[PDB]
């Protein structure tokens, strides 16, 4: 039949399909049958309707579970006809209009955010992500192949990541999203651009089997940033720290160490695949919170953080002088913690051409001493830096 009705039921399928093994089996049919219908048929009544199937084709049922041919015999069967609401109940149930297409209430529902405040994803939907990555990762190497992300985007009308992902999060050694760094994308979009993360929920038919009325049903809205100031203590597990620097001092060198990357590793980065984001998880005296980087490219907006990381080259002379500027200009008649990073410190220390020294900088400032860092080891940079980044967004009053 039509065939904006058949790729409708192709995707509402896949969906249904919640481990993703091409089949249908009693638990999800009953589950599907219980939305869509109220109640499922009974365990007879639904070997009955997997026989006419096998009466008419012969992979419309596979380990007693219906596949997606028999899926679509059974609406053809359906659509001889009269019959046509049933169809149609389907297609309405999965947040479909009468012209095939998913409704805006369905993709954008909505949800408004007062100011300087964040989105994050409570318990539940992290839970579910974690299912949905389970469920495409067929291979059990915890990470996403190219394969597994076609495989996953499917019930997508359009491929929601770049290449430029891979350069974001945690990967294996061979570029792969990890079951972590999967999280993390997840984290970050929410964080970012909630809007966009709750179409690409609808997209995976999160509202529907998670059985809630809609897909901001998943998102944590997090309390003014005022207020956090004030009782000086927070609830956020994801903080957002802006990397300020000269161009060539490292900045990148210092996201790219987030997720765990050395140096030469970062050589091997396509300039086309570059990120100007970094996201990992940050262990804080026990406890694990988001920290989220962002890359500030030498050029109100740019400037709210929870925690400011002013980066210079110390084989560089003229590039402390930067940090100073910024930090005068921007952060210093303000609550937002601010850390220096003498970065390259694999490198020969060259003496810096401003007019105060980096470390007498801190000091009159009350900031903490320069933190010593390097992207170019052996194995894998140190996360110290990281680590006092969180804390210092997390205790801004300390
Ligand atoms: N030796 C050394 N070189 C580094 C380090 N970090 C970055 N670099 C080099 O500095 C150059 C620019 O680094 P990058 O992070 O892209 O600078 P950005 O413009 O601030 O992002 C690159 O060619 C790197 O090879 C480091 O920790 N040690
Ligand atoms: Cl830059
Ligand atoms: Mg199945
Ligand atoms: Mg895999």
């Amino acid at each position: 039949m039509k065939p904006a009705c058949i790729k409708a039921l192709t995707r509402i399928f896949k969906i249904s399909d919640q481990d993703n093994d091409g089949t249908l089996n009693d638990a999800e049919l009953n589950f599907f049958q219980r939305i869509c219908f109220n109640t499922p048929l009974a365990p007879q009544a639904l070997e009955d309707v997997k026989n006419v199937v096998r009466k008419h084709i012969s992979d419309g049922v596979a380990d007693s579970g219906l596949t997606l041919k028999g899926f679509l015999f059974l609406h053809t069967l359906f659509i001889q006809r009269g019959r046509h609401e049933t169809t149609w109940t389907v297609l309405r149930r999965f947040g479909y209009d009468d012209d095939l297409d998913l409704t805006p209430e369905y993709l954008f529902p909505l949800l408004k955010i007062p100011p300087d405040c964040t989105t994050e994803l409570n318990h539940h939907a992290y839970l579910f992500l974690q299912s949905t990555f389970d469920k495409h990762d067929l291979d059990r190497d915890c990470a996403l192949s190219p394969d597994e992300l076609k495989d996953l985007f499917k019930v997508f009308p359009y491929i929601p990541w770049g290449p430029d992902v891979n350069n974001t999060v945690c990967t294996n050694e061979r570029g792969w999203i990890t079951y972590q760094g999967f999280l993390s994308q997840w984290t970050l979009t929410t964080y970012l651009d909630v809007q966009r993360c709750l179409e690409y929920l609808g997209y995976l038919g999160y509202s529907i089997l998670t059985e809630q009325e809609s897909q901001a049903s998943a998102v944590t809205v997090t309390r003014d940033k005022k207020i956090d100031l004030q009782k000086k203590q927070t609830q956020r597990n994801v903080f957002r720290c802006n990397v300020i620097g000269v161009k060539n001092c490292g900045k990148s060198g210092v996201l790219q160490a987030l997720l765990g990357r050395n140096l030469m590793r970062q050589k091997k980065i396509r300039e086309d695949h570059k990120s100007y984001y970094a996201i990992n998880t940050v262990y804080v005296y026990g406890q694990e919170k988001y920290l989220l980087l962002h890359d500030i490219s030498e050029s109100e907006a740019e400037i709210i953080c929870d925690v400011v990381c002013l980066v210079y080259d110390v084989s560089n002379p003229k590039s402390f002088e930067y940090c100073a500027r910024i930090f005068k200009q921007h952060f210093m008649d303000s609550r937002i913690p601010c850390l220096i990073v003498a970065a390259k410190s694999d490198l020969h220390e060259v003496k810096q051409e401003y007019s105060i020294s980096p470390t007498d900088f801190c000091r009159k400032h009350k900031m903490p001493p320069p933190q010593a860092f390097t992207c170019n080891t052996a194995d894998a940079p140190s996360k110290d830096i990281f680590v006092k980044l969180t804390t210092m967004a997390m205790y801004p009053h300390v």
